[PDB]
């Protein structure tokens, strides 16, 4: 739906069980490039949501428009004030699901390749692998090449 | 005073009290874009000054010319050798104060939003928020957009 | 041998003794820009090799072609599958040695400047110093300027 990179992003929190803890993967994806940010958090309150959103922006640039679900972190006064103050349009009207699934498959593969190592490493390598290594179809480009 | 990004930077150390420790915020700011680096350090010796300066350069690019105060870390043989070896003009002739103040206000806001979380997180989110989110006047651009 | 940045990289693991432990510096260098990645690892199995290679790619971009020695991490089924899946040509035919030496000299200098601080800090500052600060001859440019 975005017409160029950083026009319109989609965001949701998805859940990932590892060692009997259910982590909150905060996931943002550009609707034009398919480029992704994901932050592994223990929670999904406004303090973690704003934080993941800043991580995403540091990696992808500032979006003009974000679309989320009606989850309460996204509807909090803290998140609306953030978006208003920094001129980010926020609406609340599949890309994220499909991106979640690709993330989780890479995350699982990296956990098994390196079982000794922390969850954060696997998330990181999943993230960078998807954006920079993965060649997309029909374009022949990576998300990173289309985005930047 | 700089004519384009990375022509001339201003640098100083400012102090920030948190939990009865006075941290040294090493702050560099581009005089053209207003783009900022800040590193939270426990000290301001040459080893920390060179380190913050490398953090700044990794984030902003290499400057042609830096201007500092006469603080001893900046006048150390270690810092002069660094600047000489890598062809960075160093002179020792408000932008930093005003930038300090904006940093500290964002840092305080993030500490109160997230009281449970470490100082480093608040510094980081202050830093990225100021460079990438904040829209400057009359230009309508962020520091990041002007700088890069 | 590369005709522009990210055409052809050279990679090897070199060893660095610090406090009676022999670390594995995984080193990648672009044959055109001379730009470098180095990751300090405890080991050189496929899990660490793929990880250092992702660190390198995050910093330098995705290469078309990599050349390594016949070390077993590079010949592992895991590393060949990685290269095949993401369309990176891998051959197994001085740049790395000379780069190792420059890295190690900067690493030693930073350890002595800051003896109190961890090895990882010295590696990091060595890495960024070499890519961004060091002016190369006859070009007058840093590795970073040529690469990006
Ligand atoms: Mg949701
Ligand atoms: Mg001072
Ligand atoms: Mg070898």
């Amino acid at each position: 739906r975005g017409l160029l990179p950083n026009h319109i992003w989609q965001g949701d929190v998805t859940h990932y069980k590892y060692k009997k803890y259910k982590y909150c993967l905060h996931v943002w994806v550009d609707t034009f490039s398919g480029a992704v940010s994901v932050s592994c958090k223990k929670k999904e309150t406004s303090c973690e949501t704003i934080s993941a959103f800043l991580q995403a922006i540091s990696l992808l640039g500032k979006p003009l428009h974000i679309n989320t679900d009606n989850g309460p972190a996204f509807l909090s006064q803290e998140f609306q004030e953030f978006c208003t103050s920094y001129h980010i349009k926020h609406s609340t009207h599949g890309l994220v699901e499909r991106t979640n699934g690709i993330i989780k498959n890479l995350l699982n593969k990296y956990l098994l390749d390196c079982p000794n190592l922390p969850l954060d490493n696997a998330i990181n390598k999943a993230l960078w692998t998807l954006n920079q290594l993965n060649v997309m179809n029909p374009s022949g480009k990576t998300r990173w090449q289309i985005h930047h």
